[PDB]
């Protein structure tokens, strides 16, 4: 739910400045993580999937193969108030996603395309945060 998809994004987010030098993500790209879920952000940027990479395996959130880690990814989500509505959800999303990019043999651009897809499909399941929900969660934790 968009609830849940707040907290676990206001968390997330809080390793993208310490990721932005080795990944190339200027501040003029995006200032803030949470504005990922704003209608006039487009999800497109390489390093931006180089900045993922870099957020994700922070929290091991991703496997050996730049691809996420189900198990990990499951009990993160879960790990929130009412992970449990979102958790096998969001994995499924994201594999999904995951599938339709499986060709991209540059990792930073796939991981940004598969991050793009998971925005749209979730804005399409009625789970995408708004920016201000986000917002609203960012000093938890
Ligand atoms: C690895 C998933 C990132 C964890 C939580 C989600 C935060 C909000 C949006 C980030 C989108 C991440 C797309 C997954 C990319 C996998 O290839
Ligand atoms: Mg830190
Ligand atoms: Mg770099
Ligand atoms: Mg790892
Ligand atoms: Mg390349």
């Amino acid at each position: 739910t968009a609830e849940v998809m707040s907290h676990v994004t206001a968390h997330f987010g809080k390793t993208l400045e310490e990721c932005r030098e080795e990944s190339g993500l200027s501040v003029d790209i995006l200032d803030e993580f949470k504005h990922f879920w704003s209608d006039d952000f487009d999800v497109v940027h390489r390093e931006l999937g180089c900045a993922i990479i870099c957020m994700s395996n922070k929290f091991s959130l991703m496997d050996d193969d730049v691809r996420m880690h189900h198990v990990n990814m499951d009990e993160y989500i879960k790990s929130f108030p009412n992970g449990q509505v979102l958790a096998e959800k969001m994995v499924k999303l994201i594999h999904n996603c995951e599938k339709q990019f499986d060709t991209e043999t540059d990792d930073c651009t796939r991981v940004v395309k598969v991050a793009a897809c998971f925005k749209e499909d979730s804005r399409k399941e009625g789970i995408a945060p708004e920016v201000a929900m986000v917002e609203a969660v960012i000093e938890k934790y």
